[PDB]
Protein backbone atom coordinates (compact mmCIF):
# COMPACT_ATOMS: atom_id res chain seq x y z
CA UNK A 1 0.00 0.00 0.00
CA UNK A 2 1.50 3.32 -1.21
CA UNK A 3 -0.54 6.36 -0.38
CA UNK A 4 -0.06 10.09 -0.78
CA UNK A 5 -1.01 12.65 1.85
CA UNK A 6 -1.00 16.44 1.47
CA UNK A 7 -2.92 19.60 2.23
CA UNK A 8 -3.50 22.17 -0.43
CA UNK A 9 -5.12 25.47 -1.03
CA UNK A 10 -8.15 25.50 -3.31
CA UNK A 11 -5.80 26.63 -6.09
CA UNK A 12 -3.59 23.53 -5.74
CA UNK A 13 -0.68 25.17 -3.92
CA UNK A 14 1.00 22.88 -1.39
CA UNK A 15 4.29 24.72 -0.61
CA UNK A 16 5.94 28.11 -1.11
CA UNK A 17 9.40 29.31 -0.16
CA UNK A 18 10.35 25.82 0.98
CA UNK A 19 7.58 25.80 3.65
CA UNK A 20 3.77 25.95 3.86
CA UNK A 21 1.75 29.20 4.17
CA UNK A 22 -0.61 27.79 6.74
CA UNK A 23 -0.73 25.64 9.81
CA UNK A 24 -3.76 23.63 10.93
CA UNK A 25 -3.12 21.59 14.10
CA UNK A 26 -6.17 19.46 13.24
CA UNK A 27 -4.37 18.36 10.06
CA UNK A 28 -1.13 17.68 11.94
CA UNK A 29 -3.11 15.36 14.22
CA UNK A 30 -4.76 13.75 11.21
CA UNK A 31 -1.33 13.51 9.53
CA UNK A 32 0.18 11.83 12.62
CA UNK A 33 -2.76 9.40 12.91
CA UNK A 34 -2.63 8.25 9.28
CA UNK A 35 1.15 7.86 9.02
CA UNK A 36 2.02 6.63 12.52
CA UNK A 37 3.88 3.33 12.54
CA UNK A 38 4.36 3.10 8.77
CA UNK A 39 6.97 4.29 6.25
CA UNK A 40 7.07 8.00 5.40
CA UNK A 41 8.83 8.95 2.15
CA UNK A 42 9.90 12.53 1.59
CA UNK A 43 12.07 14.53 -0.76
CA UNK A 44 15.17 16.23 0.50
CA UNK A 45 13.45 19.65 0.38
CA UNK A 46 10.68 18.44 2.69
CA UNK A 47 13.19 16.86 5.11
CA UNK A 48 15.02 20.18 5.24
CA UNK A 49 11.74 21.95 5.95
CA UNK A 50 11.57 19.85 9.16
CA UNK A 51 12.93 21.31 12.43
CA UNK A 52 15.74 19.34 14.02
CA UNK A 53 13.75 18.75 17.21
CA UNK A 54 11.03 17.07 15.15
CA UNK A 55 13.39 15.00 12.90
CA UNK A 56 12.82 12.07 12.41
CA UNK A 57 9.02 11.86 12.80
CA UNK A 58 8.78 9.50 15.77
CA UNK A 59 7.33 5.99 15.46
CA UNK A 60 7.76 5.87 11.67
CA UNK A 61 10.43 4.86 9.18
CA UNK A 62 11.76 8.13 7.78
CA UNK A 63 13.12 7.91 4.21
CA UNK A 64 14.61 10.82 2.24
CA UNK A 65 14.87 10.99 -1.54
CA UNK A 66 18.05 12.74 -2.68
CA UNK A 67 20.39 12.54 -5.66
CA UNK A 68 23.44 13.25 -3.48
CA UNK A 69 24.86 9.82 -2.56
CA UNK A 70 26.45 11.25 0.59
CA UNK A 71 23.60 13.42 1.84
CA UNK A 72 23.25 12.76 5.58
CA UNK A 73 19.82 12.77 7.24
CA UNK A 74 20.35 11.93 10.93
CA UNK A 75 17.67 9.45 11.97
CA UNK A 76 16.42 8.46 8.50
CA UNK A 77 17.34 6.62 5.32
CA UNK A 78 18.50 8.53 2.28
CA UNK A 79 17.79 6.61 -0.91
CA UNK A 80 18.64 7.51 -4.49
CA UNK A 81 15.42 6.13 -6.00
CA UNK A 82 11.82 5.71 -4.88
CA UNK A 83 11.53 1.95 -5.49
CA UNK A 84 14.02 1.53 -2.66
CA UNK A 85 11.50 2.96 -0.19
CA UNK A 86 8.58 0.62 -1.04
CA UNK A 87 9.70 -2.46 0.83
CA UNK A 88 7.43 -1.90 3.83
CA UNK A 89 3.75 -2.93 3.81
CA UNK A 90 2.24 0.52 4.34
CA UNK A 91 4.11 3.48 2.82
CA UNK A 92 2.89 7.08 2.84
CA UNK A 93 4.42 9.71 0.54
CA UNK A 94 4.47 12.96 2.50
CA UNK A 95 5.90 15.40 -0.08
CA UNK A 96 6.85 17.48 -1.60
CA UNK A 97 5.62 18.37 -5.07
CA UNK A 98 8.45 16.54 -6.81
CA UNK A 99 8.16 13.27 -4.92
CA UNK A 100 4.33 13.36 -5.08
CA UNK A 101 4.69 13.25 -8.84
CA UNK A 102 7.26 10.44 -8.70
CA UNK A 103 5.11 8.27 -6.43
CA UNK A 104 1.73 8.78 -8.10
CA UNK A 105 2.19 5.73 -10.40
CA UNK A 106 2.58 3.56 -7.29
CA UNK A 107 -0.35 5.02 -5.36
CA UNK A 108 -3.89 3.80 -4.68
CA UNK A 109 -4.73 6.29 -1.87
CA UNK A 110 -4.59 10.09 -1.68
CA UNK A 111 -5.55 11.71 1.61
CA UNK A 112 -6.09 15.32 0.55
CA UNK A 113 -6.82 18.11 2.99
CA UNK A 114 -8.29 21.08 1.14
CA UNK A 115 -7.70 24.40 2.90
CA UNK A 116 -10.22 27.16 2.18
CA UNK A 117 -7.49 29.73 1.43
CA UNK A 118 -7.41 31.90 -1.69
CA UNK A 119 -3.80 31.25 -2.68
CA UNK A 120 -3.07 32.14 -6.32
CA UNK A 121 -0.19 30.22 -7.81
CA UNK A 122 3.08 32.13 -7.96
CA UNK A 123 6.17 30.82 -9.69
CA UNK A 124 8.23 28.45 -7.56
CA UNK A 125 5.15 27.26 -5.65
CA UNK A 126 4.97 23.52 -5.12
CA UNK A 127 1.77 21.90 -6.38
CA UNK A 128 -0.61 19.01 -5.75
CA UNK A 129 -0.51 16.21 -8.36
CA UNK A 130 -3.32 16.16 -10.89
CA UNK A 131 -5.70 13.24 -10.32
CA UNK A 132 -7.12 11.82 -13.53
CA UNK A 133 -10.30 9.79 -13.94
CA UNK A 134 -8.93 6.56 -12.52
CA UNK A 135 -9.31 8.07 -9.01
CA UNK A 136 -12.61 7.83 -7.11
CA UNK A 137 -13.00 9.97 -4.00
CA UNK A 138 -15.32 10.85 -1.10
CA UNK A 139 -15.64 14.59 -0.54
CA UNK A 140 -15.85 15.36 3.18
CA UNK A 141 -17.76 18.12 4.96
CA UNK A 142 -16.31 21.57 5.68
CA UNK A 143 -14.88 21.77 9.18
CA UNK A 144 -13.65 24.74 11.18
CA UNK A 145 -9.98 24.86 12.14
CA UNK A 146 -9.06 26.70 15.30
CA UNK A 147 -6.64 28.65 13.04
CA UNK A 148 -9.64 30.40 11.47
CA UNK A 149 -9.63 28.52 8.16
CA UNK A 150 -12.18 25.98 6.98
CA UNK A 151 -10.87 22.68 5.67
CA UNK A 152 -12.19 19.39 4.37
CA UNK A 153 -10.62 15.99 3.67
CA UNK A 154 -10.85 14.25 0.32
CA UNK A 155 -10.16 10.52 0.35
CA UNK A 156 -9.29 9.37 -3.17
CA UNK A 157 -9.16 5.67 -3.97
CA UNK A 158 -8.29 3.53 -6.94
CA UNK A 159 -7.44 -0.11 -7.46
N1 LIG B 1 1.01 21.04 2.03
C1 LIG B 1 1.64 19.78 2.33
O1 LIG B 1 1.01 18.88 2.82
C2 LIG B 1 3.11 19.55 2.03
C3 LIG B 1 3.97 20.72 1.66
N2 LIG B 1 5.38 20.61 1.51
C4 LIG B 1 6.09 21.78 1.04
O2 LIG B 1 6.22 21.70 -0.54
C5 LIG B 1 7.49 21.91 -0.82
C6 LIG B 1 8.10 20.53 -1.11
O3 LIG B 1 9.26 20.75 -1.81
P1 LIG B 1 9.52 20.32 -3.37
O4 LIG B 1 9.85 21.55 -4.15
O5 LIG B 1 8.44 19.58 -4.14
O6 LIG B 1 10.86 19.39 -3.24
P2 LIG B 1 10.81 17.90 -2.62
O7 LIG B 1 10.40 17.93 -1.16
O8 LIG B 1 9.90 17.04 -3.47
O9 LIG B 1 12.32 17.33 -2.73
C7 LIG B 1 12.88 17.35 -3.98
C8 LIG B 1 14.23 16.72 -3.68
O10 LIG B 1 14.11 15.40 -3.59
C9 LIG B 1 15.26 14.75 -4.47
N3 LIG B 1 14.61 14.28 -5.66
C10 LIG B 1 13.68 14.74 -6.50
N4 LIG B 1 13.48 13.80 -7.42
C11 LIG B 1 14.29 12.77 -7.16
C12 LIG B 1 14.49 11.58 -7.80
N5 LIG B 1 13.90 10.98 -8.97
N6 LIG B 1 15.38 10.71 -7.34
C13 LIG B 1 16.11 10.98 -6.23
N7 LIG B 1 15.91 12.16 -5.61
C14 LIG B 1 15.01 13.06 -6.07
C15 LIG B 1 16.09 15.72 -4.77
O11 LIG B 1 17.02 15.82 -3.63
P3 LIG B 1 18.50 16.44 -3.95
O12 LIG B 1 18.27 17.72 -4.67
O13 LIG B 1 19.24 16.70 -2.65
O14 LIG B 1 19.27 15.48 -4.85
C16 LIG B 1 15.24 17.01 -4.80
O15 LIG B 1 15.97 18.13 -4.47
C17 LIG B 1 8.07 22.59 0.43
O16 LIG B 1 7.68 23.90 0.44
C18 LIG B 1 7.30 21.96 1.58
O17 LIG B 1 7.23 22.97 2.65
C19 LIG B 1 6.09 19.38 1.79
C20 LIG B 1 5.26 18.12 1.95
C21 LIG B 1 3.77 18.21 2.44
O1 LIG C 1 3.79 14.00 12.77
C1 LIG C 1 4.34 14.45 13.82
O2 LIG C 1 4.41 13.72 14.84
C2 LIG C 1 4.92 15.86 13.87
C3 LIG C 1 5.69 16.38 14.89
N1 LIG C 1 5.98 17.62 14.57
N2 LIG C 1 5.44 17.94 13.36
C4 LIG C 1 5.63 19.15 12.85
C5 LIG C 1 4.96 20.22 13.40
C6 LIG C 1 5.16 21.50 12.91
C7 LIG C 1 6.06 21.72 11.88
C8 LIG C 1 6.75 20.65 11.34
C9 LIG C 1 6.55 19.37 11.83
C10 LIG C 1 4.78 16.86 12.91
O3 LIG C 1 4.02 16.61 11.75
C11 LIG C 1 3.85 17.61 10.80
C12 LIG C 1 2.39 18.05 10.69
C13 LIG C 1 2.39 19.46 10.10
C14 LIG C 1 1.58 19.59 8.81
C15 LIG C 1 2.07 18.67 7.70
C16 LIG C 1 1.25 18.04 6.78
N3 LIG C 1 2.02 17.34 5.98
C17 LIG C 1 3.32 17.47 6.31
C18 LIG C 1 4.47 16.91 5.74
C19 LIG C 1 5.72 17.20 6.26
C20 LIG C 1 5.81 18.05 7.35
C21 LIG C 1 4.67 18.60 7.91
C22 LIG C 1 3.40 18.31 7.39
Amino acid sequence: MVGLIWAQATSGVIGRGGDIPWRLPEDQAHFREITMGHTIVMGRRTWDSLPAKVRPLPGRRNVVLSRQADFMASGAEVVGSLEEALTSPETWVIGGGQVYALALPYATRCEVTEVDIGLPREAGDALAPVLDETWRGETGEWRFSRSGLRYRLYSYHRS
